[PDB]
């Protein structure tokens, strides 16, 4: 009969995209000093995150989304769920979030994975790339995606070395882009809709195009991907969402 | 000629998964004896059901659920779908329920399964799983599925033997994790959209993403699995409830 | 090339399926005289549908409706489209509706079929089934369904032979549930999005559960059946009604 | 090296299904005058619409629609988009569309097409077709609708012969619905989300059950159909119209 | 051993879609001097990217267009992400943005590819296509699309040459529409939820129906075309834009 060999994992921090859309009719349209309180609750919200963040206790990363699937894409990762909540709770409690709406979310634990054998997690190879630091500029994309399981092409069907090997040649694709392009993988089984979420880091947003597009030629990519919705955003400092604010 | 070999069930509690969305922004602006009056009558409710089930007539759980798709999952299970008619009645018409949207819920009831020789009613291990308690503390886990029906991956075509074996496997997957992981299956059939709901409960959401991912590698799960969508809770007492409501 | 052997069937009363969400937080906080008022005109525009069915003239049924699909099903059987489209309209210009959502729906003719030889619509043993009365008590399930056109498993493409096989075999299967489940097949093959609608009424809930999974191991349903949305609702007669809305 | 045999066709008139949602509470507890200010207002545009069609100009239909996909459609046939845009926009400055929603539609082109040989546009049994005539009576069925193009069930990879032998199976399978149903196909080729629109118009809803259910056996259909959702609509004269709006 | 050959692409302008839908009610309801001040707003607007497009920094395009889908589309081409993200912020926070509601959206990068063999930036045949001016009048037809990656018809895994004999046909199949039919193909791997992004832009919308229509029968677009909704609309200049608006 069919033996299953399980991919091995490791998994560090846990990640929550949250995305939301701007009412921008009535932020802009609202009294001045109404979003004067707001902005100062804000800015007293993440300079918590970045407190946390120094102190080692996770990573965060503000982005202005394109298009309409959202506006504003707060992305946090933390040592559980728990303080994950919590961040999430206190944002949507805040004033800000009155001229917000959820249009999209994502919760995911940062997970390095091995096909035939287990991760060494001492390993200064491997524990470093537990807890990845969200990088303070530039572009995100992000993107949720399954491993295909039909007919003829069922990822969880394969034997351990053949998905190594699809694998390996996937790592090395994505490798043509090192120092281009940072990855953040994680896992999100039994966790949400789909199997990862994929985080990927860059100071032009045409290295995605790039990257992407290539890695779909892989066979493993080609055969097995199943992709989500992909979004797109720019890296937003304290100044720069004070702008987009019209603040 | 197919000869159907239909797979033997006993069923037990009738359960119903009740998923929300609180209106953050009405919720914390409202007058705070408005908010007072409405937990004051949403501890009444949950009075009531607590004193069902310490009366052995049912079980419940209250938990606060990471993402954009759900807010708060009340779970409740009872004899019967009217007494759960009625506490999605009573909370729905509550105060605090104006400050709730539903945005998911799953009707089903607790099933036990055997492909071939039929379960025992009366054994100790199987008897107690037709009336599970809801546990009080940790997380938990819920997600819908199907089998597949689709070419040659058809589980309602299969013979009874070999279905027998898939399902053997899956168990023997799953007894590592019985440790950390409890595990609630209730069918959905005729009653809602998918054939089956899951509800795993654990004390760390972690356990969730490694039962759910190695079981995928099971034939049963990489063939036969159809899965929906996947939400977490962090089970909430009196006190944590309040807190999370800002009370 | 292929020659067509298309199913005979016999249409008797047209059915429409009218399910509403009610909003409870409106409806509650709503003064006293308005719930009165609204409660006065619904009565009045039921009690038309129950003179009618008295009259052996149509057929009627009101449902409360377990979980977020839907709260309340308007079931109605007419000779025709006209007096359907009036029992909607109706219901929607009604006071009480202004605190209803439309939800879902579904337009369907009572529909009698017969894969090779012609039913007689005068037998006793068919003539009846034309026009089915709605049970006054017990419960509902209802769900809407197609039969597969995929690959290998394309209905229409069988000869007739083989369609009345499986068909046989169907029928076999729901036997042992005539005593406990009465079924109403309906047709909207060019009427609305789905080919069948299949009303199922007994007096327990369990049994929907039951004969719906059994079935499912027919090759008819294995490998034919692709079903749609199941809701399962609790008959209302006048005072049940009543006392759903608080008064 | 594939050879494409592209299917010849010929273009007639534009048309636009325009499919809204009443919004009842609102405007049956609208006051009086206002309501009568929009039927005046209304039957003004309707009467331009008539005015055009007595022209020659074009065709129009408008019908209360079953369910709640959608309660009016407003059916225009024109020479090009432009004045279909305009009557589109017309209907909507009307003060009667502040009482609507817009919940479907479609933008198509009479289409008269041949699988081998071209079809000549002067000739008296094809140049009619190009302009075809809402009837002022009975019932409308519309749907839109591809040809599959799934693995062994290609049409587009077909030769002209087999898809011509195909679409001659499928009218001699309408020829026996020729007094009592009227169809008109159009194309949405690069012009909507489906590749063909379907009206089918007749004085009982039940002849649209009978032919598109025989149909579906037709292997052309069976094998190649892809449809999406149907509407029913009852057509509405002038006082049709006023008396549905409750004037 | 399957070795890949990714397509080569070279890319011009950044392109952004910007669909929405204008609440006809509120803005044909509300005061002269709020409908005349967001004109104004929007017109001062809309200059930049005139100005802009003049010095050939970028283009635009506003269309009107047909169906529930979107009622206008700002379309816009930029050297980057940045200017694009301006754009749609200065528009959403514009006054006349408060009557309207954003409907679909697409963020890709105008591309020209090549199966075999880096493309030359700056060939005559090249350059000129990185940065398209949106054609001030006649129409457009906008529709995201991927290639197939499903059991035998999978682009990806297609060896180079073959992709490229399969391009080559697609390319003499639209020479017959050279001087008809003018087209912008961008990708958006990586960017947005479909892989490619295609606008045509013809002075007559039937050009549209029959170049898709006919693509379809070229056995890249009938085996590996996946195709997205359509949206067709007719260019407005600042006057015909003014009288859309009933100014």
């Amino acid at each position: 009969r069919h033996v299953p060999e399980p991919t091995h994992t490791l998994e560090g921090w846990h990640v929550l995209h949250d995305f939301r859309l701007l009412d921008f009719a009535r932020w802009f349209s609202a009294p001045l000093e109404a979003r004067e309180d707001a902005w100062e609750e804000l800015k007293g919200l993440v300079r918590e995150w970045r407190e946390l963040e120094e102190a080692g206790q996770g990573s965060y990363g503000i982005y202005q989304v394109v298009g309409h699937k959202a506006d504003l894409l707060f992305l946090n990762l933390r040592p559980g769920l728990d303080p994950l909540l919590e961040a999430e709770a206190r944002l949507s409690r805040s004033a800000f979030a009155r001229y917000l709406g959820r249009s999209y979310s994502f919760y995911s634990v940062v997970e390095l994975g091995s096909q035939e054998k287990p991760l060494d997690p001492e390993s200064p190879y491997v524990k470093p790339r537990l807890t990845p630091r969200v990088p303070k500029s530039g572009y995100v994309c992000f993107y949720p995606m399954n491993k295909r399981r039909q007919g003829q092409d069922n990822w969880y069907m394969l034997p351990a070395k053949e998905r190594a090997s699809l694998m390996k040649a996937h790592g090395e694709t994505g490798r043509k882009y090192q120092g281009e392009v940072m990855q953040v993988i994680s896992g999100a089984q039994g966790l949400d809709d789909w199997e990862w979420g994929v985080d990927l880091f860059s100071e032009d947003p045409v290295q995605f195009k790039k990257i992407v597009y290539e890695m779909r030629f892989d066979e493993v990519s080609a055969r097995y991907g199943e992709f989500g919705p992909f979004f797109v955003g720019k890296y937003l400092d304290e100044e720069a969402l004070r702008a987009f604010l019209g603040l």
